């Protein structure tokens, strides 16, 4: 449904474009560790059924985004990672051989965010 | 005046009565799944200013409601939420390490409503 559905799209966006906002910065003193820890990435990611492959590492992504400083984050990233959660399971793994680091895992799951929208449009 | 205080404060138990039974009910086919978001409750919530630690927890809350069937709960889920909203506003944060679930959070409210209550009679 156009509107539900993009609805939730464009509102996962924001949740992931603000964790990256979080970890992304001077004022993240851990930023080089947190760099260290594999995420998987989704060998296919072009349907929303593949949100399953971003449901399955949203706990590795808690436990990494603890080193981080609540602060710079624009939402208590609890408040994130159940949005998205919730999110995943009301719009829902192949993994790739090449792990991935936390910038290009989230980085990876924008882009796909960004592109059912466009077909929604 | 006590009594409007009275008053908010047994309005604001039902509301909070009301989602546990729409979330804690055979029914609710996504009981076990919002059992595992998480929840933050006080150090201690002895007097009224401590509705803070709830107005805080209010768009977890909300968000979580989203996986809830919504024919099982008595008023809307919206209409439960605002309500307790407008409350927690006229009647007006420490958190605590263990972290809780909607069921252990929304009871420890119940009873905080529940002892003020008596204070006042």
């Amino acid at each position: 449904s156009t509107k539900k559905t993009q609805l939730q799209l464009e509102h996962l966006l924001l949740d992931l474009q603000m964790i990256l906002n979080g970890i992304n910065n001077y004022k993240n003193p851990k930023l080089t560790r947190m760099l260290t820890f594999k995420f998987y990435m989704p060998k296919k990611a072009t349907e929303l059924k593949h949100l399953q492959c971003l449901e399955e590492e949203l706990k590795p992504l808690e436990e990494v985004l603890n080193l981080a400083q609540s602060k710079n984050f624009h939402l208590r990233p609890r408040d994130l990672i159940s949005n998205i959660n919730v999110i995943v399971l009301e719009l829902k793994c192949e993994y790739a051989d090449e792990t991935a680091t936390i910038v290009e895992f989230l980085n990876r799951w924008i882009t796909f965010a960004q592109s059912i929208i466009s077909t929604l449009t």
